[PDB]
Formats: C-alpha cells, sequence, structure tokens
C-alpha cells in the first residue's frame, strides 16, 4: 500500500523530468534570477518581438516564409507550433504510466485527444508569473501586458490563462506533484467515446492515491491541498472549451496548404 | 481511533446534517422510498404525455405550481414556469440552509450573497440528482413523476432544457450518497472562494477547509468501501458548472424566442453577468 504508492509517485517524477525539457523548477528558478546566469530576451513590445526572432531563433515558427508580416497572426501560430511539440512530449509521458499501453489502443487515443489542452494548460502556468511567460526553452520572456496588447481576439486567449495561472501556482506544487496530478487528468473516465471505462478509472484511482500522498509529505504544512488541486480540474474545463471558443471566433482570420493538416 | 481533533469534524457533520432536514422538506430519502415503491401511500402519478399531463392538474395538487394566470396555451411553457417557480423556493431553501453553515453569516454581506449568486445553480441540480433515476423526476413535492421522455420531447429549445440534468444526475447518483453526504458536500460548494468578485476570499476559504475536511471524514466513515470517494465527488463538481453555463446559454436563447414569458426578479441577478 503506502509502498506501491511512493514508488509509483517516483517512476512519473523520474519519466516527468524525462519527458519534459523544460521544468516547473527549471522554469521557476529562471523568472526569479536565481542560479542560471543567463537572463531571458525581454518581449515586452514590437521591437521586442521583431528583434526577438533572430536572437531566439524561435525561426521555427516564424519561418514559413510568406505568412510572416502580422505579429498578432505570426505569435499565436508559434503557440500552436510549440503546442504540437507538447503533445509529442505528453503522449510519451502517457505511456509511461503503468498500465496506460495495456488499455485498449482506442482508449489511448480517445484519453490523449481530450487529455493535451488540461495539460497543456497545467504546465504552461509553470513557466508564467502574474507579469508574464516563458517561451522558446525558456530563452525568451514575453511580458503579460504586451499579450493583452493584440489586435482582434488575438488579446483575450492569454488574458484568461494568466488568471487561471495566478490561482493554480497559488498552491505553490512543484514537478514531484505535477507528475502524479498530470497522470490523473489523463486517467479520466469521463472522456467521451471510451470503450472500457474500468481499467482506467481502477488506474486513475491508484493514481489518486499516489497523489494525495504525495501531497502530505511534500506539504504536511497545507490542509486539504489534495482537496483544492481537484477543485482547480473545473479551471481547467471551462477554460479549454472557452479557448477552444476564441479557436472558432478567429476562424474569421488568416484572409501553407499543407501546414494546415498539421494543425 | 477517532480521538480529539476528528471529533470536532463529527460534530459540523451532525450540525450540517440536521439544517439540511430542517431546510428541506424533500430529503434524498424520502425520494428514493417514493421512487423505490416501498409504498402504498406515497405512489406518484405519473406523466408521460398529454393524458396525464391533463389529469396532472386533476390527480396531483402542483407544488409546481405555474402562476402567470394559471395556465396559458404552451406546456412546454406551462411546464418550465413551474420548473421556474420552483427554482425560486430552492433558492429560498438553500438560503436558510447556507445561514446555518457556521461561519457564513459573520463574512462580509457582498461576499455572502456573491457565494449564493454562483452557487445557487450548482447546489439546485445537485439536490435534483436525488429526484431523479434514468426515467425522469419527481415533481409536486414527490406526488407527481414526470418521464424523461415527456421532457425531451415538449419542444424546440424547452427539449433541451433537462437532458443535461439526467445525464449527470445518472452519473451522479451513481456514486450512491446519502442525505448526510449531501449536506457537507452542498456546503462546501457555496464556500468556494473562485467566485467571482469575492471581497475577502481568505476567510471563505477557512471555511471550506474545514467542510472539506468534514466531507473527508464523513465520506471515510459512511463509505469504507469506496475508494477515493472523497476525489471522484470533487471532480463531479465540473459537471455541475458545464451544466450551469450549457443552461444559462438556452436561456439566453429563450429570452428572444419568447418575447412574452417572465422571468423571476432573483432568477435574474443570479444570471446578471453570470
Ligand atoms: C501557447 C504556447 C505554448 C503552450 C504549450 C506548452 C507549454 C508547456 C511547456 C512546458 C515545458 C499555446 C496554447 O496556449 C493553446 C494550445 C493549444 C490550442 C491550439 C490547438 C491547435 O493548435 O491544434
Ligand atoms: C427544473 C425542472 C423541473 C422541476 C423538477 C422538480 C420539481 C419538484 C421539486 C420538489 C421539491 C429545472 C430547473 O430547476 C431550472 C433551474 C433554475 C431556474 C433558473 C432560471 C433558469 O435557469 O431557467
Amino acid at each position: 500500500e503506502s509502498a506501491d504508492l511512493r514508488a509509483l509517485a517516483k517512476h512519473l517524477y523520474d519519466s516527468y523530468i524525462k519527458s519534459f525539457p523544460l521544468t516547473k523548477a527549471k522554469a521557476r528558478a529562471i523568472l526569479t534570477g536565481k542560479t542560471t546566469d543567463k537572463s531571458p530576451f525581454v518581449i515586452y513590445d514590437m521591437n521586442s518581438l521583431m528583434m526577438g526572432e533572430d536572437k531566439i531563433k524561435f525561426k521555427h515558427i516564424t519561418p514559413l516564409q510568406e505568412q510572416s508580416k502580422e505579429v498578432a497572426i505570426r505569435i499565436f501560430q508559434g503557440c500552436q507550433f510549440r503546442s504540437v511539440e507538447a503533445v509529442q512530449e505528453i503522449t510519451e509521458y502517457a505511456k509511461s504510466i503503468p498500465g496506460f499501453v495495456n488499455l485498449d489502443l482506442n482508449d489511448q487515443v480517445t484519453l490523449l485527444k481530450y487529455g493535451v489542452h488540461e495539460i497543456i494548460y497545467t504546465m504552461l502556468a509553470s513557466l508564467m508569473n502574474k507579469d508574464g511567460v516563458l517561451i522558446s526553452e525558456g530563452q525568451g520572456f514575453m511580458t503579460r501586458e504586451f499579450l493583452k496588447s493584440l489586435r482582434k481576439p488575438f488579446g483575450d486567449f492569454m488574458e484568461p490563462k494568466f488568471e487561471f495561472a495566478v490561482k493554480f501556482n497559488a498552491l505553490e506544487l512543484d514537478d514531484s506533484d505535477l507528475a502524479i496530478f498530470i497522470a490523473v487528468i489523463i486517467l479520466s473516465g469521463d472522456r467521451p467515446g471510451l470503450l472500457n471505462v474500468k481499467p482506467i478509472e481502477d488506474i486513475q484511482d491508484n493514481l489518486l492515491q499516489a497523489l494525495e500522498l504525495q501531497l502530505k509529505l511534500n506539504h504536511p504544512e497545507s490542509s486539504q491541498l489534495f482537496a483544492k488541486l481537484l477543485q482547480k480540474m473545473t479551471d481547467l474545463r471551462q477554460i479549454v472549451t472557452e479557448h477552444v471558443q476564441l479557436l472558432q471566433v478567429i476562424k474569421k482570420t488568416e484572409t501553407h496548404p499543407l501546414l494546415q493538416e498539421i494543425y
């Protein structure tokens, strides 16, 4: 019992570290100033973004020459590109969750299709503070006020998440906590169209225990942390559906053929 | 065993289960008996169509009272005004319930109201779970029963108000919770702290902190074979939000299709910029 819980806890942690480049500990260190010795390039306005490209050579999303002429759009484009990377990082992590690869292939896909956003938002918080967000592997920091400062719906998107990031991080969880947490979200037995809910649930349950214990040791001081963390899941749901809203709101823009398919 | 510290938590539990019973006429226990047939005095008149809908008023005093001129021309509407007045009495009860929550009235008055503001529908739909089974829901304080099918037809929008409700009720009722559990859970929902505009959020959380602690011991004690019932119930809080919103969405649509339908004042300040 209290044996396995601490075993599965370390595994997930050890795995999460081996799947996510920029950890919560890292990103945290940076933002503050603490030992890393190489401050980030601050995108605070236009000339900053402009200079940013050729410095943080995040010239990944930036390239696709001829669709590189309108900040707000070239940014959101980039957000998506890195979002696709995350998904691969997540899917990989998923498969280290004890039992996950043993499920019906169909349900794995399903659990993943419905869990990446909630997971993306959760981790994103790790890289943002009340003032801004860490971009490009930690190299940059795009101020928060610059984001609200975007043309159309292009300036609403990031405002919510900031609002959500502030509360979430107010719980002061670290990578060892988040690792378990994230697996719980993945093993969500309510994802639409599943086929065999029992296994999933039997797994999430084992996960929920591991997490509850993880919280009591790593946080003796904080009462009912486990409960507060679970409630946050509601914030993710709302947040995610909402995001999926403007995604359709934005479908009145950008007005390559292969570019689209990749997304 | 349960020593010193835990002892205080059982009290809070009993204190609330007690206000709950005193605040709600139709507990879940009574609702179950009525629905499961362990009765020859508690059997409800079933409504699955106009036939019985007609004999509805001519068979059961309607605690589903549709007031605006006793009747109209639109049944679905007729139904809806009922579901409307009823909802109001619940907000009324729930409010009398909240007051009993240790500390709730010792908070700033503005905050008290915003807690109720957002907490009311979330609580209304939890309670509503108690009155439902896959085939329908009780009405007129148990005296009646409306089948899921009749509701699902009604009309254009109106045939879509209750489905999300039945959908969650089935999943929710599955936790097999009883009034004593619900009473603590209901208190947690009110004392959130993530409610829009709470002036002083902190004291609100010390309250929920204790309620959550109560709910955790209660569930432990009342369901020794329920692995992680605590967490599973907390997760159910999202389904609640979706229900609420998805409903408000629905409401606004009705606010145009039906230029003549009256919405209860109170019911309106709940949604006001909700
Ligand atoms: C913003 C950019 C990056 C977020 C991705 C990962 C952060 C975690 C890093 C930890 C090391 C993107 C979003 O906020 C929204 C994401 C997806 C929605 C778009 C869906 C699509 O493009 O198909
Ligand atoms: C209620 C639909 C039917 C009522 C069911 C049972 C009545 C018997 C109770 C015995 C104690 C649907 C809702 O309650 C609607 C919720 C809130 C109304 C506010 C305005 C709105 O959102 O429509």
